[PDB]
DNA sequence: TCAGGGGAATTCCCCTC
DNA sequence: AGAGGGGAATTCCCCTG
């Protein structure tokens, strides 16, 4: 039967979540292949069905238990945190550009979560899957307006109080839900929604972009233990590593880490370290290796920089 | 007649202002001559008068107009921002230890300021000097009993709205006011108040501590621009200078600033720059020069570190 | 501009005596 | 095991191109 397939996922890292105070129009959530000039965006595709339909996007949690996220989606076609756009009549592919991720305050988690749960219940956008199964009977029953009862508000507040202590404000996910038309033509037939890759805030120190801005000495001796200063982006002294590596044997790898202490990490932006020992200390020609910044917890690679080992 | 003399002023820089959230036990305001083990505190002395008296201390602003400051003084003898202590019979020496400077939020400045202005009018603590000259008639009538009128509250609120946007939250001053007894014995005869030195918050980037944490090359050549990386504390790229200096017996004033661009200042904590040319390029012996970080606005001295120029 | 980025203000938490 | 600081994370502000 018909389903929804994510053609291009959003970029997991590099995007910066912004609060209401930071202002508007600061960038759109880019695609996984959104290099400079080759600006791409998250794309989905409704398969096994040809014709006009609608696609909604909502923010969900990163944990095993999928639930609504207090963060919102801001931009055009987005109202109250949900972005709704009509798919092409023939191009069953849908792209999402100019999507910002509104970061909520920790104190304003409960308030925003409850408000957007109320919205998701009045609009019937997967009420039982994200809030609570007790309200999984509101699959757009009726046309348009769907006033809520008193017990339904009770369930909303119960789900909100329980999901406040379990929400990571630094990571979100995209849930794409497709809606196929019915008899009257209104988009109401809901197929299985699909969750996107995890989206990590750039303001989170454990998931930012690892970049080697500058190095004082770009070429050391094959012996090693030479002091080098590396100016970098924001890194955590207890969760940072400087890795020299070279591809060898056409398949094999050579690693080697700089010997530095967390005290040598100067205020998250600079590291004074010492070069490790190379393989062939009895080398004859200067060998070329790459250097990167690797997070010990995430094992995330920084963009490598050239480095050279010279004999003595 | 009798006056009040500040024996030891507080240390102008080095102390960090703290908000209500940061807690209570983060340090006491040290004196200008304080050091480790030699723990000193701001002290004053009532001169030309022997006997019991009273000394109050209040926070005032730095600027042309001396006025109450939204920041408060926290501690034992301090209540609602004013620290009152009896000089004791025949002691006449007054010390002020365990004094913290409560940093208020920008949003809650006005609320606090007006709240402390009314108090200064109800208690008669220099109302015309600190609040507004129109209220320079509020002395000695009552120490709490004298409720204020409506026009007085209008003047207080006007002074508060005008001085909220005119207050520097990063610098304060201490005002000591002495009170001699009268016939009935109540301390009400006000002596001339004395203002202390300016106290600059260490967490303010324009008044922080200038420290040379690390240098890539600690000895360069007299030839000229050699690139060296300097790891430092928080400095402002548009208001920072790297000064090479040497005191000599022939006038002994040689200045010379490192050739760096504000772009070379890596995230306020590192500067990649080039050493300037010293005098006597045709030297024969290695000459020693010292290095500092000098703030462009304040011309404040950093802790010097050794450096040397060798010929070619 | 809209797309970013740096940095300041504010809150929270850890390291060394 | 706690005060004194200091660093780091979380929100907020606004400058640049």
């Amino acid at each position: 039967g018909p389903y929804l397939q994510i053609l291009e996922q959003p970029k997991q890292r590099g995007f910066r979540f912004r609060y209401v105070c930071e202002g508007p129009s600061h960038g759109g959530l880019p695609g996984a292949s959104s290099e400079k000039n080759k600006k791409s965006y998250p794309q989905v595709k409704i398969c096994n069905y040809v014709g006009p339909a609608k696609v909604i996007v909502q923010l969900v949690t990163n944990g095993k238990n999928i639930h609504l996220h207090a963060h919102s989606l801001v931009g055009k076609h987005c109202e109250d945190g949900v972005c709704t756009v009509t798919a092409g009549p023939k191009d069953m592919v849908v792209g999402f550009a100019n999507l910002g991720i509104l970061h909520v305050t920790k104190k304003k988690v409960f308030e925003t979560l409850e408000a957007r749960m109320t919205e998701a219940c009045i609009r019937g956008y997967n009420p039982g899957l994200l809030v609570h199964s007790d309200l999984a009977y509101l699959q757009a029953e009726g046309g348009g307006d769907r006033q809520l009862t008193d017990r339904e508000k009770e369930i909303i507040r119960q789900a909100a109080v329980q999901q406040t202590k379990e929400m990571d404000l630094s990571v979100v996910r995209l849930m794409f839900t497709a809606f196929l038309p019915d008899s009257t033509g209104s988009f109401t037939r809901r197929l299985e929604p699909v969750v996107s890759d995890a989206i990590y805030d750039s303001k989170a120190p454990n998931a930012s972009n690892l970049k080697i801005v500058r190095m004082d000495r770009t070429a050391g001796c094959v012996t090693g233990g030479e002091e080098i200063y590396l100016l970098c982006d924001k890194v955590q002294k207890d969760d940072i590593q400087i890795r020299f590596y070279e591809e060898e044997e056409n398949g094999g790898v050579w690693e080697g880490f700089g010997d530095f202490s967390p005290t040598d990490v100067h205020r998250q932006f600079a590291i004074v370290f010492k070069t490790p020992k190379y393989k062939d200390v009895n080398i004859t020609k200067p060998a070329s290796v790459f250097v990167q910044l690797r997070r010990k917890s995430d094992l995330e690679t920084s963009e490598p920089k050239p480095f050279l080992y010279y004999p003595e």
